[PDB]
């Protein structure tokens, strides 16, 4: 398979990956220590039914408080869109 | 500029980003606690300088020992190839 990577304001119409930064403190996800922000990206474009959606995801390593007075470092899956495709 | 994202054995001749897993444990980089391996990717393909090279990079968050008996969590830049292009 083949994926496409675009900038914002590109003229590509096909299903493409675009940049997007997620900001945990902006949503009040207070229990996260780091990172406070990260580039998650997102998918958009014509698939002409099938739609443009993540076909590959990658993890990020996070430092956060849990429910049990612990601080966790852990690899959290499914956090970054690595590729977009029609499905 | 538009980037392409390939699987291994894709048959694409153009400049494209391919998957690649870096394994710190395999190279004995013993000051790194986590992650022991991660998806860095790489760039390969024809550009008809111009050479197929990374054009966007992403960090990873790492846990490691330093020179001063300390354990460090930090955002390490330039660790993941996010986009490949001809330049």
């Amino acid at each position: 398979n083949l994926g496409l990577d675009c900038d914002e304001h590109s003229s590509e119409s096909r299903c493409c990956r675009y940049p997007l930064t997620v900001d945990f403190e902006a949503f009040g996800w207070d229990w996260i220590i780091a990172p406070k922000r990260y580039k998650a990206n997102y998918c958009s474009g014509q698939c002409e039914g099938p739609c443009c959606t993540p076909t590959k995801m990658s993890p990020i390593n996070m430092l956060y408080f849990n429910d049990k007075q612990q601080i966790i470092y852990g690899k959290i899956p499914g956090m970054v869109v690595d590729r977009c495709g029609c499905s």
